[PDB]
């Protein structure tokens, strides 16, 4: 079985062409391959599978180094785009791929960058879901250690954004878990902590629900910029500085989809029996 190693936003992946290969991994296998000393070594592994829908071009499923089939933050979306074109699985500049959570449209820019369409951010409280009387630009959340102000959005997963004085000293370790599993969030939520530098530049740290703080969470970057733009604190087209890397977020208000631009680098190709 042949594969290709790539990386983006501090995370290195192992992409596999499951469209022409009948591959199938089990938690064990993945955990074994994910081993940096006895395996291929990688943070995540995604498989390019055929979409059983004439509407979509491809379908893919990311995997945690643990072997669990994750599905959040739209990770490896650019790696999938770059891989799919490099190996010549398509020739279209615009690709419609689906994941465990809905789907998205990616476009390969001439700048070799990959622009992703995350659709329009959902604000309806009950549609996030988030228990709130009505929509507010600033919801008051109360935690055991303190009451905070935040914004709630939705790309497909629930998102809670909190502004901080300094990204490095943000009590993410304590507050993150507090917000992640809050009662006002029926299905938990992704707690994002962002620090505003300019009206077009912000630093952020996300605490993925059921996972915790990771290298980078695409979705989190989108949500952060959304509330920022809705709050009128950020301009359209904002750069997001995540621990793993940077991202170019674009959005022109309600009635417009939210675009997320980033890049993926191909390192090498490999072959492994079984």
């Amino acid at each position: 079985m042949q594969f290709s190693k790539m990386h983006g936003l501090g995370n290195d992946f192992v992409v596999v062409d499951g469209v022409t290969q009948n591959v199938f991994f089990t938690p064990e296998t993945i955990r074994r391959l994910a081993n940096r000393h006895c395996g291929i070594g990688f943070d995540q592994l995604l498989i390019v599978e055929a979409p059983y829908d004439p509407e979509l071009d491809f379908h893919y499923r990311i995997f945690n180094a643990d072997g669990s089939e994750v599905s959040q933050c739209g990770n490896g979306a650019r790696c999938f785009a770059r891989f799919v074109t490099l190996k010549g699985l398509t020739n279209k500049k615009d690709i419609s791929v689906s994941t465990q959570k809905g789907n998205m449209v990616l476009t390969v820019k001439d700048m070799n960058q990959i622009r992703v369409n995350m659709g329009e951010p959902i604000w309806e409280p009950a549609k996030i879901p988030f228990t709130a009387n009505k929509f507010e630009k600033n919801y008051i959340l109360r935690t055991d250690i303190q009451t905070v102000l935040c914004g709630a959005v939705s790309m497909g997963n629930p998102h809670c954004v909190v502004q901080v004085d300094d990204i490095q000293t943000a009590n993410v370790e304590q507050l993150g878990p507090l917000l992640e599993s809050h009662e006002r969030f029926p299905e938990r939520v992704n707690a994002g902590f962002m620090q505003i530098i300019n009206k077009e530049h912000i630093k952020l740290r996300v605490y993925e629900r059921g996972a915790g703080e990771t290298q980078a969470c695409g979705s989190g970057a989108c949500a952060a910029v959304a509330v920022g733009i809705m709050q009128g604190l950020l301009n359209n087209n904002v750069q997001v500085d995540l621990p793993g890397g940077s991202l170019m977020i674009e959005w022109n208000g309600v009635g417009h989809p939210l675009y997320m631009t980033g890049e993926a680098t191909h390192i090498y190709d490999g072959f492994i029996t079984l």
